[PDB]
């Protein structure tokens, strides 16, 4: 039913960032990869699309890519959470 309406891979990435940040973790690209069913390169591509859409920001801490939701990204994730709940 989720696949009905959503691009499942992009959704899983977004909600992973949401829940990880909500719990108080810095969100690392490596961690998102451990949680979703996508190769590192695909996660990277989707993150760049989210960044383009102004939903996330990226920064490098040494060799470590950290991803944070913008206010826009957060709002969207919260609304998707309610849809998933309703579904």
């Amino acid at each position: 039913r989720i696949k009905l309406l959503f691009k499942e891979k992009a959704l899983e990435i977004l909600m992973t960032i949401y829940y990880e940040s909500l719990g108080g973790n810095d969100v690392y690209i490596q961690y998102i990869a451990s949680k979703v069913n996508s190769p590192h390169s695909y996660v990277w591509l989707i993150i760049k699309k989210f960044e383009e859409a102004k939903m996330v920001e990226c920064e490098l801490e040494g060799r470590t890519k950290i991803i944070r939701l913008t206010d826009k990204g957060q709002k969207i994730a919260q609304q998707i959470k309610s849809i998933i709940d309703i579904m």
